[PDB]
């Protein structure tokens, strides 16, 4: 829809500033390091619209729910990432007058976003007549050190005369989250210090009636410059700052850097101990230099592309499509506390609430399972496993037995509201237990399925057996009233995808069952009941399908709507979601994401080519791609039915998802579970990866406008280098054992050095 | 759950008092007279819990709209009641204490709502010891000056030694709103006070939605025997009088309050409603007491002798039906066009103003029977007269023509719920159809051959547009929508909804080839949209199941897990209160009449093969959580001759406030549940039908009933119709001879 920024191989950046598009600028140029992360705010204030957004990962706040009317079973609040103190403010004011880029008329712009070092730089001269100084940011959050952010701002006098300059680096506590549910600030000061060079503020999350935890951030700020320090008193009890001057001389300059430790309640365990970590870790980077801290974070960064770069040689477009994915991906979750999971908008934006979604086990799964160890997987199954508990409760909210994962949750209990998404979109406990299969398959490690899995898919077979209903008129079992992973059919019956995955959990947890131990078993403690009951109901599932088109139908009546392909919807018109009403929207034959394909992609092997053709050709044309997640699986099928050019396509449209604001709605923050969709559609699509009966198998494809394109992915303790070029793929083993892979049918042996 | 008040013929009296049911008590004894009413709130003051509730006719007040997740279409805001300044406020010092039963210890009690003359009675003594005063209170809202309340209070010293009374008759502006925190809703704009009256002209506050402010003047005259003292005003949102006296033991002194209210609604200026406020109350100030009354009564009596249902046997329901009708004329009798029948009438709060498609449904038939022709045609003109907001509630969802609101107070939609907003559409057929009921019955073509013909035109435009034609199956289809039954969301082809659509374009055809040419010219319908119509109507989509002989709700609800109501665990109903949405959603419970609400409004075009196979096969699968399923499904049971299950169906319909079935009656009564109990006794117990301009009945007596006698109009005619167990009898009371159909016998009455 709109692009803002410049085509870079590893830079996302613009020499043009316009207000008007300032969240969208401001949601690109977002950066974090797992532990924390932050929209691309402006440090020294911006009075016109914008989105003030730094957020502490595992820092949440038990908003209380909010419906237009109240449905039994509804959870009692909505769980989201609490907008954090600002830390990064840093007021600039030039001969008093403060900057301000709503306001101010500037010349020279630059925001650059550098992806391979992992910083962003940001630089203009503010142009007041005859007084006209240029400024020069760049900052970090350190990969090194998880709890620092550092800031440095570079101040040149281009007039021809003195010019006073003074900044404050200070702390802000007075936040809000701009989704609060009634219009009430998240946070409680606990205590604010305020010296010459340094300043502190501890907060703590206001107290709520859910019995959920509560959570204390300690930020203290500490300065290297070569500016005058200046008195300065405390403006508020909610706000600490410092302040510092110089008067330039014409082409003098000045710079100062702002070191900020952020540390929170989940890793120290009282105010006391919390409070000390803070001061310690400042006392200890006030030690470094800039070069010091700075090189530590970009070698780190450095090696995180030596392990996983995708370079992509004639197309920079999408070069740095694919570039920008991995960066944010990685920039919000990289696997280093297994506490934490992956928020649709990561550190971007409030919109989901950076809660836990399926979105993690379907789609960020194939991804971090390619290019990190399987240990970070591995976690992300256990992370689910120890929220049994909470699913327990989300199903008996519901009537229903066995576990029913939440569709929002960051302590394991729902926190959506709306009955049609909450209560129906049950697909999800689906591909919770899809992802225990892949990352078996995958791994070839089946000590977790065989013991904490074996208990998760249990209880995920338990909640089907009671939500599956006998239809005496069709002698069949079905699932009635749900919501497919197509959230534009709400409340509609068997939903093919549903029904498929329910009796595919069943199949898979009573062959798992069947390969326990005794203990294990014996816990678990199926009867052959159950087990003859499950059985039942797999023979017996029925699955809508239609003998003369040859699909599966997405749900019972689909073919009864007024059949029409997307290119008939007015341009005007779309997305439709911000043009239509709800109940047209719903009716129509127009698809969000992939439902029945979702299905087939997950399944890609365990159907015929002409199969996949089939379903594709029909659904592919009727869907709007309305959500982030569906570009990248349509391009993955569309490459496996050899429509090249469609699968290119459909790779820029999830690698530039963002970039070229597809959806029109950026300005929400970044898709972050969707920065998995060019990895994928590159990997499983173009190189046609797959793991088969335990070897990794390829069949790649060479964009017509692309020279190559080279990556590297992890499996079973080998690190391969796959390169596509004219003349066809060309593998290398860079580290492991000998690896013998399937290249189009033909097997090829992997050996270093050879 | 717990009855309160005693069982008589024509009053709902009490001699009991427990402040534990306040708030039900002035529930049940609300007053009305279509121009503005009130809960039955002690006047002198009390202060315990209490909802102090009274409503001016039309007045309502804005708000944002507010729900967990926006859909585009949503309306903006949402309409809600407003508590109006007080002006019957009149406290009792005795000895210089006011008299506050939260407070004071009493005897002799008595809360009596006369039904027939439609006055509020309350009489008690204050026992303070060696000082006992008795109080007889009586008031009402006059039927013959609508903007009339009077109010008359006696105070008689019973103890020995002489005692000291004080009444302060005032008009209190300080008021508030129960449902919400706004503090307040109402500015002051005037405020007067003399020795001999006061008066207070005040104006909601200012919205951001451009919606109507409302102004209301009032003012307070009084007749009394007690002597006038100087009193100052206590303040700027209050203006009060003080009359006192001694009475000596066995003594007593009275004082009458008459209080003229008038509204920005039918006053163009501030200064013109001020003038009228002081002209009315002059040309008040020249009645007495007796006068004003029986002026009163002499109306309430009219409005009985064209509608009295008179039961033997079962005193619960004579008490009963008389409750209904009497709440539901206080509410509305077709005085203003520009008014409806709100929920709550003027009896609460809560959810208690909008108009529903519940009056269209409901309301119609039993106000058709029971009152001149002229009220119903009101009822008619009230949507013609929204036509505006209609246009708009369909362009909201980007349809053509006109989509009537499913909550409404200016024809703009208020709900915020997009299954029932956007989806439960069946409502606008159910607006077409009391065109053609009011018509079939009256015999008057005069509004649907004009502005009747206009709303027609945009419903069907409305169909026209919604509907879609599915080449799979040849036939236009109408998906994604909600029915009556709630219990069923987004889903397709619901039966009722396609045949009302068929129907309506149907309808409509038939009327725009007998239209004038004025209107025909003004409809403005081409011969290409007429086509379209009825190829709509030729290949409209009905579900059916021949093997059941049923009518489908919807399509596939034959593969829910059908079974019977009786087997859902009688703790866990009604089931929107115990289960999941979810659940209820994909179970085959069924809130209310769906299929069989359009056999109901259908009754005589389907056989009664199709109605014993339809009602048999959902009646048992329904649930009816609905204050009217009983009452329609009553009258079904008694077409099939199933007089038991008609009768038990029955008995949950007329006492549902009075015995408060469902635990909030103190929030106010249900005015548009109680026009089942009519229903169920004429339709369904006499079997009463108008077929091709004719009158016809085939009643038969309950079990337990001795008889009963109900009045109807029809055709200008005061019919009498009395059933016993010897068989029906019939009484021309007044109009013109008429032949009526009885059971097949042709049956001529006269002698009126
Ligand atoms: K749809
Ligand atoms: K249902």
């Amino acid at each position: 829809m709109k692009r803002i920024f410049e085509v870079q191989p590893w830079n996302v950046i613009t020499h043009t500033f316009d207000p008007k598009d300032k969240r969208l600028q401001e949601s690109m140029t977002s950066l974090g390091n797992g532990y924390m992360g932050m929209r691309g705010d402006f440090e020294e204030g911006y009075s016109g619209d914008s989105l003030q957004g730094i957020y502490l990962g595992g820092v949440w706040y038990p908003d209380k729910t909010r419906v237009g009317w109240w449905k039994n079973g509804y959870p009692k609040y909505f769980g989201k990432v609490v907008n954090a103190v600002n830390f990064i403010k840093l007021p600039i004011e030039i001969n008093g007058e403060p900057v301000d880029l709503a306001k101010d008329k500037i010349s020279d712009f630059t925001l650059d976003l550098d992806m391979h070092q992992g910083v962003l730089n940001r630089s203009f001269v503010v142009e007041r007549g005859a007084v006209r100084v240029a400024l020069n940011f760049q900052r970090f959050l350190s990969v090194a050190q998880p709890e620092l952010s550092v800031q440095k701002v570079t101040v040149k006098n281009l007039s021809d005369a003195e010019v006073d300059v003074t900044l404050k680096p200070s702390i802000d506590a007075d936040v809000m989250n701009e989704e609060a549910n009634y219009d009430e600030r998240f946070w409680d000061v606990l205590a604010t210090d305020q010296q010459a060079d340094r300043g502190s503020i501890v907060a703590k999350t206001t107290p709520n009636p859910f019995g959920t935890p509560r959570f204390t951030s300690g930020m203290e700020m500490r300065l290297v410059t070569d500016l005058k320090n200046v008195a300065i008193t405390q403006p508020n009890e909610k706000e600490v700052t410092t302040a510092y001057t110089g008067k330039l001389a014409p082409q003098a300059s000045a710079e100062l850097e702002k070191r900020v430790i952020v540390v929170t309640s989940r890793d120290y365990d009282t105010q006391e101990s919390l409070t000390a970590a803070m001061h310690q870790l400042s006392d200890k980077v006030a030690q470094s230099s800039y070069e010091d801290l700075l090189n530590a974070h970009t070698a780190i960064w450095a090696q995180r592309w030596e392990k996983s770069d995708v370079v992509i040689k004639g197309d920079d477009e999408s070069q740095q499509g694919i570039r920008f994915n991995l960066f944010q991906l990685f920039s919000t979750y990289y696997g280093e506390d297994a506490r934490l999971n992956i928020g649709p908008k990561g550190f971007t934006g409030e919109k989901y609430g950076g809660a836990t979604y399926w979105d993690t086990e379907a789609f960020a799964f194939p991804v971090y399972l390619g290019i990190t160890d399987p240990k970070v997987t591995r976690n992300l199954l256990m992370y689910r496993y120890k929220q049994l508990d909470g699913a327990y409760i989300n199903a008996q909210e519901q009537g229903l037995k066995g576990a029913l994962f939440p569709m929002v949750t960051f302590d394991g209990i729902e926190c959506h509201n709306e009955w049609e998404i909450t209560f129906e979109e049950i697909h999800r406990n689906g591909d919770i237990a899809f992802a225990i299969y892949n990352y078996t398959r995958y791994t070839g490690d089946d000590s977790y399925v065989l013991h904490e899995g074996a208990k998760v898919l249990t209880e995920i077979s338990r909640f089907w057996a009671d939500r599956v209903h006998f239809s005496k008129r069709n002698n069949q079992y079905m699932i009635h009233g749900v919501t497919g992973a197509d959230e534009y059919e709400n409340n509609v019956d068997n939903n093919w995808d549903t029904n498929m995955l329910a009796q595919w959990t069943l199949k898979y947890t009573l062959e798992i069952l069947g390969k326990v131990d005794q203990d294990t078993a014996k816990q678990l403690d199926v009867s052959d009941e159950e087990k003859t009951k499950w059985q039942d109901i797999v023979d017996r599932m029925y699955l809508p399908y239609d003998k003369d088109l040859n699909i599966f139908v997405q749900h019972d009546g689909f073919l009864d709507k007024d059949i029409e392909p997307v290119s008939s919807i007015p341009a005007d018109q779309r997305p439709i979601n911000q043009n239509w009403s709800w109940d047209k929207i719903l009716r129509s034959p127009y698809i969000k994401q992939g439902d029945v394909l979702q299905g087939i992609w997950d399944f890609i092997d365990d159907y015929t080519p002409e199969q996949k053709k089939a379903n594709f050709d029909f659904y592919e044309p009727l869907t709007v791609h309305e959500s982030s997640l569906s570009p990248a699986i349509h391009s993955v099928l569309a490459a496996d039915l050899h429509y090249e050019d469609k699968a290119v396509e459909l790779y820029s449209r999830t690698a530039r998802l963002d970039l070229d604001n597809y959806n029109n709605d950026t300005t929400d923050g970044l898709h972050i579970t969707s920065m998995t969709g060019a990895w994928i559609a590159v990997v499983q699509g173009f190189a046609g990866m797959r793991v088969r009966d335990g070897q990794l198998h390829y069949a790649p494809f060479l964009p017509k406008t692309w020279t190559s394109y080279t990556f590297r992915q992890v499996f079973r303790d080998r690190l391969i280098e796959v390169s596509v070029h004219a003349d066809g793929p060309h593998f290398k083993l860079l580290s492991g054992e000998p690896l013998t892979i399937d290249v189009a049918g033909a097997a090829a042996a992997a050996a270093a050095a050879a």
